[PDB]
């Protein structure tokens, strides 16, 4: 069937839309080249429909079905508990899109009356209802890059008290089952510090390593309703109270498996047959359809002693070689086997014998030596898009601020050390900001984070390495000041020199300022100070931090006040 069917309707802005970067004097102090950056508008929808408009033509064998059975025995473990009202509640963003029945996020987070009494209608209609589709909006989403332009990508998401319900029926089992049945190879489980350390002991682990990157082509277009019917059946395996067995079985056929398109006027805009980008299983039945497919094409292919590491549709592999010329020869009969499930490739896989050279999640391991000159491994990325978001956050106030969950799970960079932080703690030093909580996005959750506190967050997620780290190799030091010739942003040394002066405001402040300036900033002096561990690292609540994955799922996960 077609992943889409539109009715010509447009997809339409709900106000007015920027697609270029302002010149502001404070962006501007990060990055000149401001004709390189842009955001994506509803202007290119038409170009993003094309691409993800097709048929999909899946054929299943014996290995898909064995596999699943695994993973259904696996799924049968889990006992998955049903949230109140109130738990549902506490679990939605402040800033997420009003109900169209007459109530916002506000209302939610304070339990209103008009809020509590729509979520419960639409929980009974949902035990009641097995078949009406269930309305949705489809936007083009706002996204920030640097030219060599994308076009937009679309969202699609049912109302705010649908997504109230989708929490009370799933959240439980989006958050429990992935690592149940997918175990660790399951992406979300891992802090930064654990994802390194996985990619790397899984690296030597093998005898002689080889391992590829699989980048499916429009993956969401590509998940069928067999695949999304698929994904309900591990779900069923759960002991779930028996409204949550009805209201999964409901939304499934309802909104999960497709329904129709409203655009923001209200205009029937077309018809979804696959996976909607804006639901709260996105992320794990995204995973586990991956992890299926990729799991039963590697035995397809005969890949031997396979360990897989998937987030969503991001998915590395890193096996043992049977050699060059079998190694080409398996990856392709991989691909093929893909294909024939529904999950046909972007740029084809290609073998790898470096573990650096392994892009996942955009990030490849790399080196870099501590106080003592101990080797360190880190993952770091190109800081293009990283630098341009955060010029264009630095211009406008935008919902999520990309540079903190970028200075948060990339901090042992020299990027993001040199850079964002110093641009940042600059500037919100100026403003009398560095302790005004701002909301970022952590594994697809929202959390609402003070800037002061991030001495602390790094230490636990990283290592107190991360404040020590040098000797960068040259390969990261050559990417990263090209990055910094191609958008204008100035050179290293002017970094330094920043940084050294923001250093001295924060340390003369004492507090939290000081920590500030004592751990993140001792790169930039020779004369350093002790970094020991930080009382406050210990007490860090970070449960739920690095426990699943929730693009699109509308959560929020830091603490709800009393009333």
């Amino acid at each position: 069937s077609m992943s889409y069917t539109w009715t010509g309707a447009l997809i339409t802005p709900c106000a007015a839309e920027e697609s270029k970067l302002p010149i502001n004097p404070l962006s501007n102090s990060l990055l000149r080249h401001h004709n390189m950056v842009y955001a994506t508008t509803s202007r290119s929808a038409s170009l993003r429909q094309k691409k993800v408009t097709f048929d999909r033509l899946q054929v299943l064998d014996d290995h898909y079905r064995d596999v699943l059975k695994e993973m259904k025995a696996k799924a049968s473990t889990v006992k998955a508990k049903l949230l109140s009202i109130e738990e549902a509640c506490k679990l939605t963003p402040p800033h997420s899109a009003k109900s169209k029945f007459g109530y916002g996020a506000k209302d939610v987070r304070n339990l209103s009356s008009r809020a509590v009494n729509h979520i419960r209608s639409v929980w009974e209609d949902l035990l009641e209802d097995t078949e009406t589709p269930i309305d949705t909006t489809i936007m083009a989403k706002s996204e920030v890059f640097c030219v060599q332009r994308k076009p937009a990508r679309l969202i699609v998401f049912p109302d705010l008290g649908v997504r109230v319900c989708e929490k009370m029926a799933l959240y439980d089992v989006v958050s429990t089952l992935p690592q149940a049945v997918m175990g660790s190879s399951y992406g979300f489980q891992y802090s930064p510090k654990q994802r390194v350390e996985f990619l790397v002991n899984t690296w030597k682990s093998k005898k002689c390593p080889m391992g590829f990157s699989y980048d499916t082509r429009c993956f969401d277009s590509t998940v069928t309703e067999s695949d999304i019917r698929v994904e309900e059946s591990i779900y069923q395996c759960c002991d779930l109270a028996p409204e949550a067995r009805q209201a999964i079985r409901s939304l499934t056929e309802r909104l999960y498996i497709g329904g129709p398109l409203t655009n923001s006027k209200g205009q029937n805009c077309g018809y979804r047959r696959c996976r909607a980008s804006g639901v709260l299983t996105t992320s794990c039945g995204n995973t586990l359809t991956c992890y299926l497919k990729a799991t039963a094409a590697c035995r397809a292919a005969k890949l031997q002693d396979c360990t897989m590491l998937v987030n969503g549709d991001d998915l590395v592999v890193i096996c043992e070689s049977a050699g060059t010329q079998e190694d080409a020869a398996a990856l392709r009969a991989f691909t093929e086997a893909m294909t024939r499930y529904s999950a046909p490739p972007g740029d084809p896989p290609q073998p790898e014998y470096d573990l650096e050279l392994i892009t996942s999640c955009s990030s490849n391991v790399s080196v870099a030596h501590d106080a003592s000159g101990k080797r360190v491994y880190y993952l770091t990325r190109d800081p293009t898009t990283p630098l341009a978001r955060a010029a264009w956050e630095t211009a406008r106030h935008t919902p999520i601020n990309s540079w903190l969950g970028n200075i948060i799970m990339y901090a042992p960079t020299l990027w993001a050390r040199m850079i964002l932080m110093t641009h940042f703690f600059s500037i919100l030093l100026a403003q009398e900001q560095l302790g005004k909580a701002l909301d970022c996005q952590i594994y697809g959750a929202c959390y609402s984070i003070e800037p002061l506190d991030l001495p602390q967050i790094i230490e636990r997620l990283h290592g107190l390495s991360a404040f020590t780290l040098h000797s960068y190799s040259p390969g990261e030091i050559n990417r990263v000041a090209s990055c910094l010739r191609k958008l204008g942003v100035p050179p290293l040394r002017t970094w330094r020199h920043r940084a050294r002066s923001v250093r001295a405001k924060l340390l003369s402040q004492g507090g939290r300022a000081a920590i500030c300036g004592r751990y993140l900033f001792n790169w930039a002096v020779r004369t350093k100070l002790k970094l020991t561990p930080i009382p406050a690292a210990s007490q860090l609540d970070l449960s739920g931090w690095f426990v699943a994955g929730y693009s699109g799922g509308d959560i929020y996960h830091s603490l709800s006040r009393a009333r």
